[PDB]
């Protein structure tokens, strides 16, 4: 056979080769020793060149001009410019087609059917804190669209020789503030306490809701960051409620409709983008399964099993599954009816399906991680489940980066 | 270096440094990730001593008795053995051990918590298709034990040199006829189609049901296959009803109480047991979702769902979800009314954290595949989802290995 990996769909008995992960120039976690797909975060000079090099191979080509005379041009471009100043500058479209690519190589997103459709801010000239401030407002602004949703990102300077980032200290720009308590407990989401405690520290007046949309902390080149408090007309809530069950609505349970990931360095021929937030719209599951019933989340499967009257004196009952269902539906209906943009588990996996078929197609295979993909609930109730399915780094990339402070 | 695992649930990060054992590749490369693959792409004397030597080593070792008079000279038996045939044989407690250490090293096993009570049957003493009969009828009366099951192993003769494999062709001891329609489509369990045929072709007349439990198709060395029809009344069997659900008895659906893989092949010290077919419990996720809602499977919900009086047009609705719910419902219902051993995928979890746990204290860490050990709904809803896992192979073990035919 050929030697690239054989990947197989035993719903359908298919076979495929990826020859695509052949592309790849970075390495992962996993060893023939052991493997280690499963872990969330496994543990510049002429290097910058070939990085670079290889990123106008893949712009030219995309733009179907391979060894053309702007393509050897531009190389000679960018290597006079890192040749004197050890660093280099993309052009416009050159930023649209790497952005739009980073988001078509990251293998955690199921949503990539959609990665040709996005809106790229150019924000690199941004100056200030307060810059960045009205930006990200516009972001919010377009990208919420009274709830019919549009993908899209916001690119603030790169990287500079002796210069500090730029940097959002939000993990995303819309999050609920969590409250540590003496009793132990975290009021709000606890996975935002951190950043709560964070604002707080640098001069934010605190609520003390299970749902305070948290401000947003904004960091400058060599600068300590500053405070911003988003104007709440902009920041679109989701009310949630349930088709048939009457009781579901008093919880008081809501959720926002934009997720927007802040925290992500975004690398684009070795240039890094510290400050890039990206925004989709949501799979019901991610709020529905995650957030509200994760352990470590808010957790309101047992308060909603109670409602629902089911014995959780016993696993055998299935109550935590029954809770769940009813909860996803209703994240999904209430989105619905308030018309904001979401999508089902299912209708989300059937098109990322059609997305690995289109990839296979176009580009010989696409990354992926499968335990990020298959849904948290349901899983070989969705066509994913039973499709194998290889993981590797891309560039341009979306990436993890160490926390401001 | 030693992977960090965290489980993101309580925060808790350990090293797993028992991988550092592992001798055997895997089919991960620094390059791409190929952890959800479920079959390897893949698939002396001087090496066979080095694997043996470590198996005995690791038997005095367990039994506390490293560097006596008795493990000195069992390796210089080991020694001249091999030194004269090419080959060696286990002492039947070394066996029994090693047949433990095998269900122990299984890393898409979620009953590992199980490891150590295990009944192991020496059948090396076979030498027709009828004796395999007689051993294989002897494991499933003792296994199934009249609904309170009890987990054994019956391994047949080791592999040999230039001469045909002791084979079961069954991929289990109790399966289902898959049988073709003209029309393309298949009845009863269309995973067993070609199991099927081969016994049609060996002279069994076929049933002409949903639940045919299909005969056995016993090899001994260079001979053609036999076949051998189980007795029914050793053949345990739940009929599926529902808790409130009137109808849902009507649909007629049965399982079997007995999970016994005998497709499989044993490795312990660098003998290879052929055949060695291996029962426990069954997980009810097993059944109830995978056998029974696998749309390459019985693929049944869309006939409940319609039972249900549900939405089966759109799949925001949720009736998959709802479906597969009632479905996994039953399946412990059904058997927990037949006092026959099932267990929910939530408890099992929670038995596989244990183990976990115990396996960190006793070994350093625990070979584990996160993408089998998550349950095929409820995911995040149980422990497992949210704990890091560290994949690797170690000796004994069970692997996958070629069809007979
Ligand atoms: C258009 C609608 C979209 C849907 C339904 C979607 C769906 C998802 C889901 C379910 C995840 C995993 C989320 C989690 O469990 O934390 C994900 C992760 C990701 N998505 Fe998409 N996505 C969409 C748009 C986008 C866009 C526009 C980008 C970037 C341009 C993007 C890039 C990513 C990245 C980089 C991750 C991994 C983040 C991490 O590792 O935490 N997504 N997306
Ligand atoms: C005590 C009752 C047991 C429970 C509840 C249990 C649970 C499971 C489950 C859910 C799987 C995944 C199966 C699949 O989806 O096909 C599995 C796999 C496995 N189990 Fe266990 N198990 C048990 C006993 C055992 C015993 C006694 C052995 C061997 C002695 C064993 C060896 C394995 C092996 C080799 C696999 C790999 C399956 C494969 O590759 O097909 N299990 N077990
Ligand atoms: C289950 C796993 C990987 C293992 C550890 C973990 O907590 C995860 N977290 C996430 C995951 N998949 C997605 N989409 N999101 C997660 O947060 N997969
Ligand atoms: C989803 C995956 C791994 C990927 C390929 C596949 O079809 C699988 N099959 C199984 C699986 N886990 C279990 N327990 N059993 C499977 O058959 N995981
Ligand atoms: N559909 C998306 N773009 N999701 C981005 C990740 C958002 C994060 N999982 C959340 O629930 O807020
Ligand atoms: N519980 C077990 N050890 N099972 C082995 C796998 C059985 C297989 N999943 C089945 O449904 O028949
Ligand atoms: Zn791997």
């Amino acid at each position: 056979g050929p030697k690239f990996p054989r990947v197989k769909n035993w719903e359908l008995g298919s076979i495929t080769y990826d020859t695509l992960c052949a592309q790849s120039q970075q390495d992962g976690p996993c060893t023939p020793r052991r493997c280690l797909g499963s872990l969330v975060l496994p543990r510049p000079a002429e290097q910058l060149l070939s990085q670079a090099r290889d990123f106008i191979n893949q712009y030219y080509s995309s733009i179907k001009r391979s060894g053309s005379q702007a393509h050897e041009e531009r190389l000679q471009e960018v290597e006079a410019e890192v040749a004197s100043t050890g660093t280099y500058h993309l052009r416009e479209s050159e930023l649209v087609f790497g952005a739009k690519q980073a988001w078509r190589n990251a293998p955690r997103c199921v949503g990539r059917i959609q990665w040709g459709k996005l809106q790229v801010f150019d924000a690199r000239d941004c100056s200030s804190a307060q810059e960045m401030f009205t930006y990200i407002c516009n972001h919010i602004k377009y990208a919420t669209n009274r709830g019919n949703l549009r993908s899209a990102i916001t690119v603030f300077p790169q990287r500079a020789p002796g210069r500090g980032d730029f940097r959002i200290w939000n993990s995303q720009l819309v999050r609920y503030a969590g409250y540590r308590q003496q009793d132990g407990s975290v009021r709000g989401d606890p996975a935002n306490v951190e950043i709560t405690e964070l604002c707080i520290q640098h001069g934010w007046t605190p609520g003390n809701g299970r749902f305070d949309v948290l401000p947003l902390l904004l960091q400058a080149p060599d600068e300590a960051p500053e405070l911003f408090v988003l104007p709440p007309e902009l920041v679109l809530e989701v009310p949630l409620e349930h088709p048939t069950l009457e009781w579901f609505a008093a919880l008081g349970l809501r959720w926002y409709a934009l997720p927007a990931v802040s925290n992500m360095l975004l690398e684009i021929g070795g240039l890094e983008f510290s400050a890039a937030p990206f925004s989709g719209w949501y799979m019901s599951t991610e709020i529905g399964t995650r957030n509200l019933c994760d352990p470590h989340r808010y957790n309101i499967l047992e308060d909603v099993a109670v409602c629902m009257d089911l014995d959780t004196r016993t696993t055998s009952s299935l109550w935590k599954d029954k809770a769940a269902v009813e909860i996803n539906l209703a994240v999904l209906h209430s989105f619905q009816l308030a018309k904001v943009t979401i999508v089902d588990h299912h209708a989300a996996t059937v098109s990322f399906m059609k997305h690995l078929d289109n990839e296979q197609k176009a580009r010989g295979g696409c990354p992926a991680d499968w335990a990020w993909i298959v849904p948290p609930i349901s899983g070989s109730l969705t066509p994913v489940f039973h499709q194998e399915m290889v993981n590797y780094i891309l560039s341009p990339a979306f990436r993890y980066q160490p926390d401001p402070w």
